[PDB]
RNA sequence: CCCCCCCCCCCCCCCCCCCCCCCCCCCCCCCCCCCCCCCCCCCCCCCCCCCCCCCCCCCCCCCCCCCCCCCCCCCCCCCC
């Protein structure tokens, strides 16, 4: 796992993640590895990461008080993984995201209100799930929302109210 | 009891590209052989023509000699 400022960890057969890194490591790329999960735990020596690239693993849930270790973090990426239930709390402490990648998770539907808690989101990519409708919220959120990816879904129709939430939004893709 | 999603490794097949290796064809150059045409040099051959030399033949010319025939002239002697 060479690593001078950034640190990648792809095909290295990672089951649990590696204590044994500078502490100023601000990249953490592990992906295509075996992640049974993200404990919180793991994560305190690294209090400085900005971008956590943990996709094509076999992360099932998370933890939000992984977003509290991690209080500068502004990308994250859960690409192809079994993450199909979301809560209301899953994305409350990552305050400070950018770019949220949740392509290929098997994720059924939204229920309540996922992503209202960060505003300097950018990019929400929800492709290659199951999700049939537009649904993402009740409220008005994601005012600063510049993307918005659902590519590959089930959805059938596009009707007003579901998309209410981006009233503030300037959808540019 | 039953599905789906990741990881490594082993493959199979179809394309692309790069390697050596070889084949066939072609090009460039050189060499060799053969054929055709042409030039140059030297030694000759045959024929024709011109000239020259030697020898010979025939004819002719000039001169000379010999013989024959013919003519003229001189001496001398007889006959009637
Ligand atoms: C973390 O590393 C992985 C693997 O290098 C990156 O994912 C993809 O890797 C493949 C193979 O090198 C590339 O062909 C793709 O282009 C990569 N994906 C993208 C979106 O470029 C992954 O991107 C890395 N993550 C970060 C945050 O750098
Ligand atoms: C955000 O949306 C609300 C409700 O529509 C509106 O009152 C408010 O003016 C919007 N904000 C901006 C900056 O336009």
């Amino acid at each position: 796992t060479v690593s001078h400022e950034v640190a990648d960890c792809s095909h290295l057969k990672l089951t649990q993640v590696p204590d044994d890194l500078p502490t100023n490591i601000t990249v953490l790329n592990l992906t295509h590895n075996q992640l049974r999960r993200l404990p919180a735990a793991n994560f305190t020596r690294y209090s400085q990461l900005t971008s956590l690239d943990v996709g094509f693993n076999t992360i099932s849930k998370l933890e939000p008080e992984l977003c509290q270790k991690l209080p500068m973090l502004k990308v994250l990426n859960l690409q192809h993984n079994e993450l199909s239930q979301l809560s209301d709390k899953t994305f409350a402490f990552c305050t400070n995201l950018t770019e949220l990648h949740l392509m290929s998770n098997s994720i059924q539907k939204i229920k309540n209100n996922p992503f209202v808690k960060q505003k300097n989101l950018i990019t929400l990519d929800l492709s290659h799930n199951g999700l049939s409708s537009t649904k993402l919220g009740t409220q008005v959120q994601l005012e600063n929302l510049q993307e918005l990816l659902l590519s590959n879904n089930k959805i059938q129709a596009l009707k007003s109210e579901e998309l209410d939430i981006f009233a503030n939004s300037s959808l540019k893709k």
